[PDB]
């Protein structure tokens, strides 16, 4: 079977550009659309993504995966550092929420069924979760190793951004202190935590064990919030990036797992749907 990939250029209500690509195998259309969304340090040609777009697309879903309009991607697919350091929570969800818009709009010309699910990965999970709450459209989220709170910032870290007006995060970008700003400002709405008690529609939580950057902890807080619709499972001996090396010459057990439980929790959404 032949995995077909176009790209995307879109905008966000402010303009700011968007480039995004959409990955399907024909012969599974119409298809539920699931929209991919990593963190703020992420890149949507890096990494795992490209071959998780291949696997999803290979197991029936019509699968978009995009940059933020500020994450520094400027000619090359980090050009744009003025930007990268401007990326705020609100900015994300200002271009989540066009490639959202763009899928449900004539414009996407990939043959669907209407239904969207969310995947997230770390603070995209965040965002994906927030995104979730704000639209009844998504119809069921699935989290890799998600963030449960957006206040990351430590006492430290938070006194170098009111000293210097912004701070360097780890291959250092500089942060602005808007970026701060903008969480802080708007923290009711951003409350990982608050938001995914909301939720009434099928969660899938995937983490690993031996995660580091978001501790499993964090995980059973997102299950703790919403013990009815959410599904926790965990991937023995997996880190924040389930074991993958960079560059990705190969896929592990620990990713092959989060896809497999992904593909297979979706399938069965679509599966009840059609039950009824």
């Amino acid at each position: 079977m032949k995995v077909k990939s176009k790209p995307l250029t879109l905008y966000n209500v402010s303009g700011d550009r968007i480039t995004a690509d959409v990955h399907f195998v024909e012969s599974f259309l119409p298809a539920p659309v699931v929209i991919y969304s990593h963190g703020f340090l992420g890149f949507k040609d890096w990494g795992f993504i490209p071959y998780v777009a291949e696997r999803f697309a290979e197991n029936g879903f019509v699968f978009v995966r995009f940059n933020f309009s500020h994450n520094g991607i400027g000619e090359n697919p980090i050009t744009e550092f003025d930007k990268l350091a401007k990326n705020t929570i609100s900015k994300q969800i200002e271009d989540l929420t066009a490639v959202i818009e763009y899928v449900f709009s004539d414009e996407f010309g990939v043959l669907n069924d209407g239904q969207l699910f969310l995947l997230g990965h770390s603070g995209g999970g965040g965002i994906s979760i927030i995104k979730a709450v704000e639209d009844e459209r998504v119809r069921a989220l699935a989290l890799w190793a998600s963030i449960s709170t957006f206040r990351r910032y430590s006492k430290h870290q938070i006194e170098e951004l009111e000293k210097n007006g912004y701070i360097f995060v780890r291959i250092q970008v500089k942060i602005e202190k808007i970026v701060y700003d903008d969480f802080v400002e708007n923290s009711e709405r951003y409350d990982i935590i608050k938001a995914i008690s909301k939720l009434k529609i099928p969660i899938l939580i995937v983490h690993g064990t031996a995660d580091a950057i978001v501790p499993l902890a964090e995980a059973e807080k997102l299950r703790n919030s919403n013990p009815e619709y959410t599904k926790l499972v965990l991937i023995s001996g997996a880190n924040h990036l389930f074991n993958v090396k960079h560059p990705m010459e190969h896929s592990t057990d620990q990713l092959d797992k989060a896809i497999d439980e992904t593909v297979l929790f979706f399938k069965k959404i679509i599966e009840n749907k059609k039950a009824d």
